[PDB]
């Protein structure tokens, strides 16, 4: 309660799943909410971006990297906010590009805090699995309170938080392969 | 418009995003609809199995085939109406019991028409995929009509239909592997 959710796609729409699944109330961020909200879970609470981000103390950023600075004009409610880099980058992407994608994050909004974690999991390992036990989600980042709190939200969904250290692990991180 | 589902887990779940994706209506029967209700999509309508079966002409059987006659009860209600079966027995399953799924189905609801279809197509398929391209679902079962309506269903989900005939040939169906 409430965790926020930026994002309308399969991923977002996994994540609110779990997260509802588990007991969380879940608030989602979407440019389409009417639409968006016919496929999401009911009890998710779709809205528009401005309106899902003010509440929650963790955001998930459930968008692509392309459309990161998309989000700019929700800075100042973002401002201390825990968010969380769910992206899974192609080899290229991740090649291509010198920071994760975590860092890229954190530098379009310093006020808040990035933790790297869920890019290894599966949309359907979200909706279906991992089941309520077992399955190892890395997290990293630079601040030890927000990745405990992602870390305890990680546990609450039936997953197992592997600590990578700082936000400059990401990288690696990112590299990581998808399950599976 | 509106089409049936019976049953509350990953299976029944999917389809309903599915079909409410693809334009239908879709109205779900739990035993427990105030708790299903909440990990359903939202415009989906998830109530009692009685008042779920009432209104739509097409109606998916999206339970184990352990529950099929605890659906006994409905009938009165599902009188005439097509019912399919989407299920996916394992492989012991399948050769332990004479008749199809489909079959036993059939001989349980001997006033409604039986159509054998999905049971090749994943859950996580039904949510993302297929993708609105093209893949093949196997129907079949005894009456055209029947299996003309499941097509149209199919065809507007994203799938190709492909005939395989009458409900004899639901036990040959049935032992066709899931695709991811």
């Amino acid at each position: 309660p409430k965790v926020g959710i930026l994002g309308s796609g399969d991923f977002a729409r996994s994540l609110a799943t779990r997260l509802v699944g588990s007991g969380f109330k879940v608030v989602v961020g979407s440019r389409n909410p009417k639409r968006t909200a016919r496929l999401f879970p009911s009890a998710a609470q779709v809205t528009f971006q401005e309106e899902a981000v003010s509440s929650p103390e963790v955001i998930f950023v459930a968008v692509f990297r392309e459309h990161y600075s998309s989000l700019c004009s929700l800075s100042d409610q973002l401002a201390g906010k825990i968010l969380v880099d769910v992206s899974n980058p192609t080899e290229q992407e991740h090649l291509q590009h010198r920071e994760s994608n975590a860092e890229y994050l954190a530098s379009l909004f310093p006020t808040c805090t990035v933790v790297k974690a869920f890019n290894v999991i599966s949309a359907w390992t979200l909706q279906a699995g991992p089941r309520d036990g077992n399955r190892q989600v890395p997290i990293c980042g630079d601040q030890p309170e927000a990745k405990r709190a992602v870390s305890e939200m990680a546990l609450a969904m039936g997953f197992m938080p592997v600590d990578m250290g700082s936000l400059a692990s990401a990288w690696e991180v990112e590299a990581m392969p998808l399950r599976l």
